């Protein structure tokens, strides 16, 4: 689990998104896995508007923060997973790390503040979607 908040939004995983986050859409993508949804208090989060390719990314199955290199956002297969079917997930940064059911909401952050969160893993592979490209989170 876990949110991004910046402003007044909260970005989830949309296979994580609860009952009040759509109670609140702002915005849904179900090939990015990411909902947007309204808050009533401001976030803190800065949005890393970048080209970054290194970064941090934290991962709850070992209460541990990873350093990764990632892809850049594109249109990357993902396969089964009880939250989805077989389709290509877009805006998907794939790096080599540790991504388990439950590791989906971890940030990964670059020094120019959160470049996404974790939405796929497997295959000693980690995807992150980004949420760089989404400017009016500013
Ligand atoms: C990174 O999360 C996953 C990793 C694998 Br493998 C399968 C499904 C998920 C989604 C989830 O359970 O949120
Ligand atoms: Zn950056």
């Amino acid at each position: 689990s876990g949110a991004i908040y910046v402003g007044n939004y909260r970005v989830v995983n949309r296979h994580l998104a609860t009952h009040n986050d759509w109670a609140n859409l702002v915005w849904e993508d179900s090939s990015r896995d990411l909902l947007v949804s309204s808050t009533t208090a401001q976030g803190c989060d800065t949005i890393a508007r970048c080209d970054c390719q290194t970064g941090v990314y934290y991962c709850s199955s070992r209460r541990k923060h990873y350093p990764v290199s990632f892809s850049k956002p594109s249109l990357i297969f993902v396969e089964a997973s009880e939250y989805y079917p077989a389709r290509y997930q877009s805006h998907l940064m794939l790096a080599v790390g540790h991504s388990e059911p439950g590791d989906c909401g971890g940030i990964l952050r670059c020094q120019h503040g959160v470049v996404g969160i974790v939405s796929t893993g497997g295959n000693g592979l980690v995807g992150f979607a980004d949420v760089r490209d989404l400017l009016w989170l500013d």
